[PDB]
């Protein structure tokens, strides 16, 4: 001995399923995890997942020799349109490593230096929009963040312009992405999909996916012509060949990586830049500190690569935002063999472990008692932080390929936002967190008066 494991309330045949009959499943699971602690079992009709909340257990699950990435029920649903791309394939699925190798040089420090110019293009457009608002007006934060993040990935990665800033409503691709992620979440809590009560759902689902796939076609079409060709993420998808297998990617898989990187390459970064600004307005002193570093370092009209790299405190602000609200709030692992977790819990081959990231980031035994407060200075000495305490970019070889992309874009943009503007929480915003598997504040609005510093170029 050995336990034994805590389980939340059950509802007969459906077991734990009713508990997440909410538009906010992750957040509910955090509250469940507040009461039950480090580990709890969740069972739905014919599936069982153990949710982990503590560093001492999550460090173990992060042992790549014992546990490997698992497609959760969530990821299996996302696989309907993510296909067999990097996010939704098994580690030992031929197409994972093949694509990993092929696409990896598109995230090397030399690619970032080359993505910078286009990152600034989109950032300048956002600043300009904010500069051009009338005094009677406010900024819709996540809406504008999504505008930036999608346009950024679309240009740096595909040399395609979404022109999100030439639209006052969300881009159709986003509307369709949100509806498709929204359904994926809503299949988690129904376990009766056949029912023609869900006939309209799968009709709109297929409608959304076609909208997404129609865009990919335009992206590929634009590439074939072009001429003055770039050397970006798409160029590697078409021309790169994998040393191990000696193979290029097949067209079926390319289509899936375009959809994967268009979605996973912006959505969570949008959430990050939203949550980051929110915390900064709720915490006006750290904002000031961030504004000072911004102003001191960004001495040119347009930031260089080296200058973003110098925005140290901004980096800490984004990390602390990732601590409290990691925008991809969970990842799944399975036991490679029969094993015992933390000396107390016996697991069978292929049992599921969901890492509840936000709860991991609130483990008092790691972060000290003040876990709920926003304090970027925690990351002044990361060496003190134990291994596998901070995991907002996943784990191991299945960790986020686009991590430095997200951060660099988020650092540049937040840095520029703070140089050019003073922000005001005019409505005194109360945090509502929308759940689309990913996490993002809903209705978060602010006002910005211009610091009237000039811009433009590069
Ligand atoms: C704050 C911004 C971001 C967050 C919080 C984030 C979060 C994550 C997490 C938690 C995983 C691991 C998934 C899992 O274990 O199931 C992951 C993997 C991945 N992310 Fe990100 N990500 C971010 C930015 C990006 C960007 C900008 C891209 C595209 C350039 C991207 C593309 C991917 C891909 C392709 C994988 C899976 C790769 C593989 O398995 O080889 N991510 N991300
Ligand atoms: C942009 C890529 C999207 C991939 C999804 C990443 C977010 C992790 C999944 C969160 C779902 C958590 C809800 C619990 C689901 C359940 O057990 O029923």
């Amino acid at each position: 001995t050995i336990k034994e494991m805590p389980q939340p309330k059950t509802f007969g045949e459906l077991k734990n399923l009713p508990l997440l009959n909410t538009d906010k499943p992750v957040q509910a699971l955090m509250k469940i995890a507040d009461e039950l602690g480090e580990i709890f079992k969740f069972e739905a009709p014919g599936r069982v997942t153990r949710y982990l909340s503590s560093q001492r257990l999550i460090k173990e699950a992060c042992d790549e020799s014992r546990f490997d990435k698992n497609l959760s029920q969530a990821l299996k649903f996302v696989r309907d349109f993510f296909g067999d791309g990097l996010f939704t394939s098994w580690t030992h699925e031929k197409n994972w490593k093949k694509a990993h190798n092929i696409l990896l040089p598109s995230f090397s420090q030399q690619a970032m230096k080359g993505y910078h110019a286009m990152m600034v293009d989109i950032a300048v457009q956002l600043v300009q929009k904010w500069e051009r608002l009338n005094a009677d007006e406010h900024i819709e934060v996540p809406e504008d963040m999504t505008r930036l993040t999608l346009d950024t990935i679309g240009l740096c990665g595909f040399n395609y312009r979404f022109n999100s800033f030439y639209r006052d409503q969300p881009h159709p691709f986003i509307t369709s992405m949100v509806r498709a992620l929204d359904e994926a979440m809503n299949k988690l809590q129904r376990a009766n999909p056949d029912d023609p009560a869900y006939d309209e759902n799968k009709r709109q689902f297929q409608e959304d996916i076609k909208v997404m796939n129609d865009l990919v076609d335009k992206i590929i079409a634009d590439r074939k012509a072009s001429g003055e060709q770039s050397d970006d993420l798409l160029t590697h998808m078409l021309n790169g060949k994998d040393p191990e297998t000696g193979e290029p990617l097949d067209d079926e898989n390319i289509r899936y990586q375009i959809i994967t990187f268009l979605i996973a390459g912006h959505e969570t970064t949008s959430g990050l830049l939203s949550f980051a600004l929110y915390f900064l307005v709720k915490n006006p002193h750290v904002l000031q500190k961030a504004a000072e570093e911004a102003a001191r370092v960004l001495v040119d009209p347009v930031p260089s690569y080296k200058q973003v790299k110098q925005l140290k405190y901004v980096g800490m602000v984004l990390n602390e935002a990732l601590r409290l609200w990691p925008t991809a709030p969970a990842f799944s692992l399975y036991a490679k063999e029969d094993t015992v977790l933390g000396g107390e819990y016996p697991l069978e081959k292929g049992d599921e472990l969901m890492v509840l990231i936000p709860q991991l980031h609130r483990d008092k035994t790691i972060w000290g008692d003040d876990v709920e407060e926003f304090r970027p200075e925690r990351f002044e000495n990361p060496s003190a932080i134990p291994q596998h305490a901070f995991k907002p970019f996943g784990n191991g070889q299945r960790a986020c390929i686009g991590q430095q992309f997200a951060l660099h874009e988020a650092t540049l943009v937040l840095g520029m936002m703070l140089k050019h503007f003073d922000f005001e929480d005019h409505t005194n915003y109360e945090l509502d967190i929308k759940e689309t598997l990913t996490l993002k504040p809903e209705g978060f609005v602010v006002k910005a008066k211009s610091k009237k510093i000039p811009l433009g170029g590069i």
